[PDB]
């Protein structure tokens, strides 16, 4: 939510913490020590009465063009940039204070009114290229088997406590974030576990949050159409880890395994690292071992050189990983593996390998494996030799159209069936993008085109043989089929096509 009771700051005092200025004149500076505020948004629909509008610019438009309808729902003060003052021209009937970079000032600011909620929350924040849900998900769920309340925020929602909100982004907009904080304190909750995307980081979305620990899990070449470089995308994550930071954690967890994890440890400085794969960390993996029910068992070695033997209900070399890097940042946190162990058994994080096994024989794993690098990883982890490989995914229309052909390649390099289907078509012939992902398929794999989701699900599961594995690929969470938006999930056509066996 918004919290129900928030004492409001003068606008006065907004003004001279981020030092900003006042559209009509520095004698406007009479009713602005007057006006209290109580709310802040970036998003004129959503503003309450007392909110200070947000006036951003951004890649689509300009807030500065929704003032009258913020200025309608009862704002009480605008904040723009100089761009903005020139949209508003003449005329608005509240104060417009004026600052370069707004983005750059809207969290603090946000956390101000919002009374600094961050300051009462042990907050935790997982960034990387892959496996922030996931270890969000096992840190929660450690967090529960040692009985605290907690929050989660990241792709596939808002968890207040037993709540359980959707999310638009990955990460909300800074206003909207300290805001949901405010909320969980009022709630009760005493720790918070964050996805922190490496948007968020470059739009400062998370600027006036108090970190008690980051995360980092890994990288790769992922949102390369936002951050101009490799380099700006390990950047923006960097900000989180940085000693001399503003936003450094006042703990730093880290993965080895890859590359980018050791040039990130070296940042951080005093990270607490972490490995699934041999290599020297505080906390090591070791004796991983498939087990029935499709998980892992292993030893957990932790800085103290104290063994646990852990069992998670993921399958995956990485998730042991994800494993780790949730450990460490539990017991950081204060909670020990003995505490979390149990929760950690158990927790299903969903669209993520999460595995159907109505009925037996194969492995039955949806995933939300969309990106070229996604799937390459997730493939690899899964095949074995003595074993056959499906996979089913399609892509989305409307999106990033390089990636197409790429992923059918990885398809066909690592899989035994490759299934291509719609996902998501949206506005485009679903032939095309069906097409272009069989040029990527142009001896080991075996392709085939079924547009039809439900009957590519079905196609695979009656092509498994008892012990091979079938992987549903690139919707996980998500659910819909956009071409209207016709209702479809994964996990449901796969379980309804595992009954159909039999
Ligand atoms: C690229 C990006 O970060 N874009 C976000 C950005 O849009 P941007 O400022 O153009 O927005 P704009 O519409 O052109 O105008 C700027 C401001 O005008 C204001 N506006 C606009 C129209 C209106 O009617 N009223 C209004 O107030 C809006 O509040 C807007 O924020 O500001 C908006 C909110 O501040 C977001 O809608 C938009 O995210 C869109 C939804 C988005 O798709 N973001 C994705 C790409 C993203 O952020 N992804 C990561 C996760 C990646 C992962 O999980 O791997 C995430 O954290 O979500
Ligand atoms: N540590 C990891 N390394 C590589 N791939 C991973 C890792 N953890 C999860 N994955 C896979 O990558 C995809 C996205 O990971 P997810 O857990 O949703 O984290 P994120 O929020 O970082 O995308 C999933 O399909 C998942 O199975
Ligand atoms: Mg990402
Ligand atoms: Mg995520």
């Amino acid at each position: 939510l918004r919290p129900n009771a928030v004492v409001g700051v003068r606008l006065a005092a907004l003004a001279d913490q981020v030092g900003a200025a006042l559209a009509e004149g520095p004698a406007q500076r009479a009713v602005t020590e007057d006006r209290t505020v109580t709310g802040v948004t970036l998003r004129a629909q959503d503003v309450s009465p007392g909110d200070l509008f947000a006036a951003l610019t951004g890649s689509t438009t300009h807030g500065a063009r929704h003032v009258g309808d913020a200025i309608a729902r009862g704002a009480v003060a605008v904040l723009t940039d100089p761009a903005g003052v020139a949209e508003i021209a003449g005329r608005a009937a509240v104060p417009v204070l004026v600052h370069p970079a707004p983005r750059g000032v809207l969290g603090g600011l946000a956390a101000t009114v919002y009374g600094h909620p961050s300051e009462r929350l042990t907050v935790i924040g997982i960034t990387g290229t892959s496996g922030k849900t996931t270890t969000t998900y096992l840190v929660e769920a450690g967090l529960r088997a040692a009985g605290r309340v907690a929050g989660l925020i990241g792709t596939i929602g808002i968890r207040v406590g037993g709540a359980d909100l959707p999310s638009a982004l990955t990460t909300p907009e800074a206003p909207t974030l300290q805001a949901m904080l405010a909320a969980m304190v009022e709630r009760g909750v005493d720790t918070v576990v964050m996805e922190v995307s490496s948007h968020a980081l470059a739009l400062g979305r998370v600027d006036g949050t108090r970190f008690a620990v980051g995360a980092f899990t890994n990288l790769s070449r992922d949102h390369l159409d936002f951050h101009p470089s490799m380099a700006d995308y390990f950047e923006a994550k960097a900000s989180l880890f940085d000693p001399d930071s503003a936003l450094r954690a006042r703990t730093a967890v880290v993965c080895i395994d890859d590359d980018a994890g050791r040039a990130m440890a070296a940042r951080a400085a005093d990270a607490i690292t972490v490995s699934a794969a041999d290599r020297p960390a505080h906390w090591r993996a070791t004796d991983v071992a498939p087990t029935d029910a499709g998980g892992q068992q292993f030893t957990a070695i932790d800085p103290a050189g104290v063994g646990h033997h852990i069992g998670i209900r993921l399958p995956g070399r990485y998730n042991v990983a994800n494993c780790l890097v949730a450990l460490a940042i539990l017991d950081t946190v204060g909670v020990s593996p003995e505490q979390a162990v149990p929760g950690l058994r158990e927790i299903r994080v969903p669209g993520r390998l999460e595995q159907i096994d109505r009925g037996q024989g194969f492995l039955a794993l949806v995933d939300y494996a969309h990106k070229p690098e996604a799937l390459r990883s997730v493939l690899t982890t899964l095949a074995h030799p003595d074993r056959r490989l499906a996979v089913v995914f399609g892509a989305g229309g409307d999106r990033d159209p390089g990636k197409r052909a790429p992923m059918g390649r990885i398809a066909a390099q690592l899989a035994d069936l490759v299934v291509v289907t719609d996902d998501n078509p949206r506005d485009e012939d679903p032939t095309a993008i069906r097409r272009e992902i069989l040029a990527g398929a142009a001896g080991d794999a075996q392709v085939v085109e079924i547009a039809d989701r439900r009957d590519a699900i079905r196609h695979a599961v009656a092509w498994a043989r008892p012990g091979d594995v079938v992987l549903i690929a690139g919707k996980g969470h998500e659910t819909g089929q956009r071409g209207r938006v016709r209702p479809f999930d994964d996990r449901v056509e796969l379980a309804a096509a595992l009954e159909a066996l039999e």
